[PDB]
This record gives structure tokens, C-alpha cells and sequence, in this order.
């Protein structure tokens, strides 16, 4: 209800009390979503004043009021976030993290969270001014059970944003010193802390083998697999995403996931009521069956293959696509014995029914899978037996249906398969 000018007057005033009233009047105007006069405040050159107030240790109200108004500005337009950053707000917030006032510190943590969350540029900039060390210091406590719930969530969310986004990815050295704290947070009992922490790890593991390697070496994977079987969907989702990303790495990094007892959990994931979970879990399976033969064998030992033909047969189409890729990788890198087992699990008919799909890439992948199964049949000298096995179902008739020059990629693929075998 104040005029923007009344605010400029009170702030430019000599009386610190009148400056506080003005700063508070500003907050109420900026905190109002729909419609804050953000631009009007910035134009008035009020940001350098707010940043100056952050340093007033002898007055926590003006610190809190100005910090609030600042984060409100840094929430809207990107250009408005830049106005706050160019005002020198980041170093001021960092100097506020070690404040003896819990609510002031919390205010600064939340501020750095918003800024870093708006983009990879602001993120790295918050990291550069030395925000990481004070942030972790606030969590350098023996047992975190002695910390307030809201206080810890706020801190975990900021840390999460320091881990998020790409182009460029978070500086390697920052991730190095943040990670040991993320492992501890993963052993907390609060579901919101766990969710944010799993998301942070999923961001970190969403990169090259070097990044995955760092995450895996902390010994945090067994804990991820524990959360993988939690009741809260908001935890299972990011946990599963993290495992899916790690499994996208090297064969040895994948092996850590298997040794952590992940495979025994996937029967429930593949049959989870949420289709999104089936999708992610099937996708993870795909990358695991793309690994070594002894790793495929461990997938077999856990009785996962029957579950795999099941989703390939009944799951929704986006999950089925993931299942197709999982099968093709299995037939691609698997042994003769393993491929015979796959066929005995009844993979053929479900795989042949997807040949009616209107997705060129999928059709080609399935034809490659059938080719790999035939190659396994060659080494055995039972190519002719598999041929009839495909004639039992609509298989042959469905491969012939692909011989349409409307799609000459699919034509050549199926034709190459028909000339032999059949």
C-alpha cells in the first residue's frame, strides 16, 4: 500500500528505523505474486541498498526484510535475477550463512537456492564465491537428527540445485566435496530430505563415466537400492532414476548396482501399478542386459527374464519399447544358452506382435533381435526349427506384411531376413 517513492524516501532516509519500515513495505509489495512491481523497484536503484542492509549484523530485521525482498526479485524474470546478482547479492548471502541467527542463515540458504536453481550460469557463480564450504559447514554435525526439519529440507534443496542442470555441468571439485554430505542425508528418516537427495544424486549420475564413478565410489549405491523399495513414490522415482543412470556407465559400475542387490527388487518394479515406474525399471533392465555375459546371467538367475517377456507382452507401449531394446541387447550380447532360455520363456510371440507398430526404429530393432536369435540357432543347427516356431504364431505373416516399399528401410530389413531362414 506504500508508493514506490515512499520506499525510496524511507530507504534514503537517515533514521535506520524508517529504513526498516520502507524495506518492510518493499517486501510486502514484492512478495505479492500478481503483480509485484519488481521492475519499478529495480529501476529505482533499490537493489544496492538491500544488499547493503544484508551486512547490518546489528539489526536482524533489516537483514531479513531485505533478503526476502531480494529473493522475491530473483524469482521472476531472468533479467531480474541478473539484476540481483549484479548487485553483489551472492557474496552478501554467503556472509550471512554463518549468522548466529538461525532464521537469517535459513533465509540466506534459501536465497542461494533460488539463484542457483534459475540456471547453470548462476549456479556456478554461487559456487565460485565460496558458497559450498559454508553450506556444508551448516551440516557438519555428528547426528542430523538434532536439526530442525524445515531447516534441513531447505538446506538439502539448495544443495540439490548446486547439483542440477548442465551446459556446463557442476564443477568437478564442487561435486567432490558435496557428495559425502549427500550420502549422509540419504540415511536420514525424513521423506522430503530423501527425495531431494535422490534427485541430487540422479543429476550427478546423469553424466559421463567420470561422474558416475565418483558417486559409486562413495559406497552409496546399497542405500539407493534400499530406498528403491520404499513406499513413498516421491522417493522410489528419483532413486530408480539414479540407478538407471549408474547402470548406463561401465560394466564395473553396473556391477556395483548388482552386488548391492538391485536385481531382486526389479520384479516388484516391473509390476508396479505406476506405469512410469515400469518404464524406468524396464529401461534400467535394458542397460543391464547390454552388459557382460556374466551380468546377463545374473539377470537370469534372479528370474527376471519371465517378467521381461511379461511387460513386453502386456505393458503400455512406451514401456514395451524399452522392453524391446532390453530384449535386443540380451540377444545381442548373450550366449547361445542364454538365448535358448529366452526363447523358452516365450519371447517370440510377444516380440512378433509388436511388428505391427507404426514406429520404424522399433521395427528395425525387433528385426535385429530376431536376427540375433537366428544366429544363435545357426550355431545349434536348429534354424529350421525356429522358422516353424515363428510360423505357429502370426510371425511369418507379420514379417511378410513389412515387405512394403512404402518404407524401404523396413522392406530391406525384412527381405534380408526372409531370403534366409524362411
Amino acid at each position: 500500500n506504500w508508493s514506490v517513492d515512499d520506499i525510496v524516501k524511507g530507504i534514503n532516509s537517515s533514521n535506520v528505523e524508517n529504513q526498516l519500515q520502507a524495506t518492510q513495505a518493499a517486501r510486502k509489495l514484492l512478495s505479492r505474486e500478481k503483480q509485484p512491481p519488481i521492475d519499478n523497484i529495480i529501476r529505482a536503484g533499490l537493489i544496492p541498498k538491500f544488499v547493503s542492509f544484508l551486512g547490518r549484523t546489528d539489526c536482524s530485521p533489516i537483514q531479513f526484510e531485505s533478503a526476502w525482498a531480494l529473493t522475491n526479485i530473483a524469482s521472476g524474470t531472468s533479467e531480474q535475477t541478473k539484476a540481483v546478482v549484479d548487485g553483489g547479492a551472492i557474496p552478501a548471502f554467503i556472509s550471512l550463512l554463518a549468522s548466529p541467527h538461525a532464521h537469517i542463515s535459513e533465509q540466506a540458504v534459501w536465497a542461494l537456492g533460488n539463484i542457483a536453481g534459475d540456471g547453470s550460469v548462476f549456479r556456478d557463480l554461487v559456487i565460485k564465491y565460496g558458497a559450498v564450504d559454508p553450506l556444508l559447514a551448516l551440516l557438519a554435525v555428528p547426528d542430523m537428527s538434532s536439526l530442525a526439519c524445515g531447516y534441513l529440507r531447505n538446506l538439502t534443496w539448495t544443495l540439490s540445485n548446486l547439483c542440477r542442470n548442465k551446459n556446463p555441468a557442476p564443477p568437478i571439485d564442487a561435486v567432490e566435496q558435496i557428495l559425502p554430505t549427500l550420502v549422509r542425508l540419504l540415511h536420514h528418516d525424513d521423506p522430503e530430505v530423501l527425495a531431494d537427495t535422490c534427485w541430487a544424486i540422479s543429476y550427478l549420475t546423469d553424466g559421463p563415466n567420470e561422474r558416475i564413478g565418483m558417486v559409486v565410489k562413495t559406497g552409496v549405491v546399497p542405500q539407493l537400492v534400499k530406498l528403491l523399495g520404499a513406499s513413498e513414490l516421491p522417493i522410489v522415482t528419483p532413486a530408480l532414476r539414479a540407478i538407471g543412470n549408474i547402470v548406463t556407465g561401465t560394466d564395473e559400475q553396473t556391477q556395483v548396482v548388482i552386488d548391492a542387490g538391485a536385481l531382486a527388487v526389479f520384479p516388484s518394479l516391473l509390476t508396479n501399478p505406476k506405469t512410469n515406474i515400469q518404464k524406468e525399471a524396464t529401461w534400467t533392465m535394458s542397460n543391464i542386459t547390454a552388459g557382460r555375459q556374466d551380468q546377463i546371467q545374473q539377470v537370469v538367475n534372479h528370474g527376471l527374464v519371465p517378467f521381461l517377456v511379461s511387460v513386453l507382452s502386456k505393458a503400455d507401449f512406451k514401456t514395451q519399447k524399452e522392453a524391446v531394446w532390453a530384449v535386443t541387447n540380451y540377444t545381442s550380447g548373450g550366449t547361445v544358452e542364454q538365448i535358448v532360455y529366452l526363447v523358452h520363456c516365450g519371447i517370440i510371440e510377444p516380440l512378433m506382435n509388436l511388428l505391427t507398430a507404426k514406429d520404424t526404429k522399433i521395427i528395425l530393432v525387433i528385426l535385429d533381435a530376431i536376427s540375433n536369435i537366428f544366429q544363435a540357432a545357426e550355431k545349434l543347427g536348429e534354424t529350421e526349427k525356429l522358422s516353424i516356431m515363428i510360423e505357429e504364431c502370426g510371425g511369418l505373416d507379420k514379417i511378410e506384411a513389412l515387405q512394403n516399399h512404402e518404407n524401404e528401410s523396413v522392406y530391406k530389413a525384412s527381405l534380408s531376413l526372409i531370403e534366409k531362414y524362411f
